[PDB]
């Protein structure tokens, strides 16, 4: 957002690598996030039933 | 001058060509000429010589 007020040609092949890179990897960890959540809330069941 | 105001990213590597193709070529007219008016100088020469 800084470096781009107004564009900069020479980093602005890296400023989209990069924002690239950043983003492809934060959506690929958060999902796996999400997941590991799922699954740790679908450990519960069995147990829970063999309480009632 | 005036698409380049802010950068324009796509016309970017066209200008660069035309402001070369323009200037080199009027950079060649320019030279001509002179060179043609140059040896149209030098032709009155000889006949000052003789007139003298």
């Amino acid at each position: 957002i800084l470096l781009f007020d107004e564009y900069n040609e020479k980093k602005a092949s890296a400023q989209k690598d990069i924002l690239i890179k950043v983003l492809d990897d934060g959506i690929t960890k958060l999902n796996e996030a999400q997941k590991s959540l799922l699954v740790s809330s679908q450990s519960f069941n069995n147990a829970s039933g063999k309480l009632l």
